[PDB]
């Protein structure tokens, strides 16, 4: 649906490890509903040079963008203060971290 969850960007980052359990399929919807299917809905992960997406399917809430460092492939975005819809639309998914052009 066109109202999601709004994923908050912070960095590219991972702390270098995908224990967390994640699921990869890219459709921005397929990911959304995802999100609001289980109980975390929270973290998602991106593959910024595959233009992939890691859904994060259980609890991460842990996982803090500043005890994470950078993988430079990956865009770190999670659903900060929402928990909710309402009015949902969060383009931020890798936008921030400019590298070679918007990535």
């Amino acid at each position: 649906e066109e109202r999601e969850d709004c994923w908050t960007f912070y960095a590219n980052r991972k702390y270098t490890d995908f224990d967390k359990s994640f699921k990869k399929s890219s459709d921005l919807d397929e990911c959304k509903k995802t999100c609001f299917k289980t109980e975390y809905c929270y973290i998602v992960f991106e593959d910024t040079v595959n233009k992939e997406c890691y859904y994060n399917v259980v609890d991460g809430e842990e996982l803090d963008q500043e005890k994470f460092v950078v993988d430079e492939n990956f865009t770190e975005n999670y659903l900060t203060d929402c928990e909710g819809k309402d009015a949902g639309n969060a383009a931020g998914t890798g936008d921030e971290s400019d590298e070679v052009d918007e990535d």
